[PDB]
This record gives C-alpha cells, structure tokens and sequence, in this order.
C-alpha cells in the first residue's frame, strides 16, 4: 500500500515529500532499453521485486534512439503496460524518455511532446507517475542553460495542461550530473527534480559534495539511474563505493533506481543468464550486483 500511504508526491523545500508532508525515499529498480530487455516488464515481475526486494519504484527506460522509440514506437505501449502494472501494484512508476546516443534533448522534443501528452492525458490522474523528460543529456555543447532548460520549458507545459503537479525529473549535462549549473538555474515548475546519475566504478567523493552543492541551492535531486559497475554498464562491480553511496543517499533522503533489471552479461545487471522474466528468482539466479541492491531496498 505505498501509493494508498502516500499518495500524491509533492516538493516541500527541495525534498520529495508524500500527501501528509513527510518527507520519503523510493528505492526501485530501472528496466534496461525496451527494446532489448522489455521480457522483464511484467506485472509478475514487478510483483515479484516489489514482495521479495521491497521495491517502491520502478523505472521504464524507453530509449528514444538505438532502435528505441524513434525507430520504432510500438515500444511506448510496453511503458503502458509498466505505468499499469505500477497502478495494479500500488507503487511509483517512472517513464523515462531516454536519451543517450541523440545526446541533445532537442533532437526528437517533437516527438518527446506528443509523447509526454499522450502519456500524461492517460495517466495523470493518477499519482504513480513520475516523468523522466531526458535520461542524459550529454556532450559538451548540450548545456543547461542553452540547450536543457529551454527543451524542459517546451516539455514540462504540454505535461502541465494534462497533470498539473506530479513530479517531474528534467536530466542534467554531462550524463546528468551537471547538478550544480541547473541548481544555480532552476526550472521555475515547483514539482521539479533535478537528475543525478553515478556508477560506482568512478571515486565519487567530489560527486557527492556537488550534489551536497545543488541540495543547498533548494534543488531537489532524483538519483533515477545509479549502477554498481564502471560507467559503461560493465567492468567490474565495486561494492564498495557503492556503499558509501547508498548510506549518502540515505543521509540525503535521496530517492533511487538501480541499473538494470536485464540477464545482458555485464557488471551493473542485476540477473543471470537464467533468470525467469516473470520472477521468483533464487540467490543463483541474482548477480553480484543483483543480490546487493536486493540487500540494499530489503534492509530499508
Ligand atoms: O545489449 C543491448 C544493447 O546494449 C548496449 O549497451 C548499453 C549497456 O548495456 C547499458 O548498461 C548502458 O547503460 O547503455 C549501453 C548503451 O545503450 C550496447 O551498446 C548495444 O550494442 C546492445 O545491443
């Protein structure tokens, strides 16, 4: 009963907070692409992550280009049937339009408008939604003030006329974790979360001072992908760093979804080769990164 509890989501001084005021963390996980790993979106699946992990979030990662959406836009009807499964199941639901390789936001804001209005006139009645506008804006000439800003006040309006006050993630430059220029330059929307993305592959102690940084600024922050591995999904799983990261979360009431629900062979996903898609997982159907996040969300 996490939505029925919690219900409408709300910014309160820069921190997420529920319908009573209080303030409360999600810790879920991500889907990888759609396109490729779509099998482990199932409202079995999510069940089963929600009753055995004690997820409260989960993430639909609606990848726009790498044979996403653009090339083939029957994947935004599996992001339906995630956003539906969240409502069945009583938890947080985010619809992630993400951008990567289409490094700038404003490349397919057409199609993102006609995307988000479709999306929030079917769902924004509802609470579980929270909409992710552009997983990571990247490259050095994607800047948040000439090119990110301006794309999410096209994007957050169209949102707006149909679901007037669910929470809304806008990404960050430089993969989103360019916290501190959007801090310094914030969306005026009052519902609005600033993305942060890491991996623990990389030493994070500046990281997290920056987002200390963008927190003292009123911003708030959504940790709407984080990985155990090195920045490319694969490399290694560095638990430890992934620690700290997770008790700064915590210290923060920073909200979080992992990368990824996917069996791909690569560091930062959660499952083996042989894990059932529609769950039930044992401990050798987890990988070491699996079990880990799956100790992470039980513990809290
Ligand atoms: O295997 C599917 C698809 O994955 C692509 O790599 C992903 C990586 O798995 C994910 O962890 C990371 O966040 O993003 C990259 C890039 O999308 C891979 O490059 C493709 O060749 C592959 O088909």
């Amino acid at each position: 009963s996490v939505v029925e509890e919690h219900g409408q989501l709300s910014i309160s001084n820069g921190e997420l907070v529920n319908e009573r005021g209080e303030q409360v963390q999600l810790k879920g996980m991500s889907s990888h692409g759609l396109q490729w790993y779509g099998q482990f979106v199932n409202y079995e699946s999510m069940k089963w992550l929600r009753d055995d992990w004690g997820i409260n979030v989960f993430r639909a990662a609606m990848y726009t280009s790498s044979g996403g959406y653009i090339d083939d836009p029957s994947v935004k009807e599996k992001v339906k049937e995630a956003v539906e499964a969240a409502i069945d199941l009583d938890i947080y639901v985010i619809i992630d339009w993400h951008i990567l390789s289409d490094n700038d936001p404003n490349i397919y804001k057409e199609e993102a408008k006609d995307f988000f209005d479709e999306m929030s006139e079917l769902y924004g009645d509802y609470p579980n939604v929270i909409y992710e506008i552009a997983n990571e804006p990247n490259g050095s000439d994607v800047t948040w003030g000439n090119q990110i800003k301006p794309y999410a006040e096209e994007v957050i309006p169209i949102i707006r006329n149909n679901d007037p006050n669910n929470i809304i993630i806008v990404g960050t430059g430089t993969w989103s974790q360019d916290v501190h220029h959007a801090a310094d330059n914030q969306l005026a929307d009052p519902n609005v979360m600033y993305a942060f993305h890491f991996y623990a592959g990389t030493h994070g102690q500046n990281l997290r001072d920056q987002v200390d940084y963008a927190l003292d600024q009123g911003a708030a922050i959504f940790v709407s992908e984080w990985g155990t591995s090195a920045a490319t999904g694969d490399g290694g799983v560095f638990l430890d760093e992934a620690q700290v990261w997770i008790d700064f979360m915590d210290e923060r009431n920073l909200s979080w979804a992992n990368w990824s629900l996917t069996h791909k062979d690569e560091s930062s996903a959660a499952l083996m080769p042989g894990a059932n898609p529609t769950g039930g997982w044992t401990e050798a159907e987890l990988s070491p990164s699996g079990t880990f996040v799956r100790e992470k969300i039980r513990e809290s």
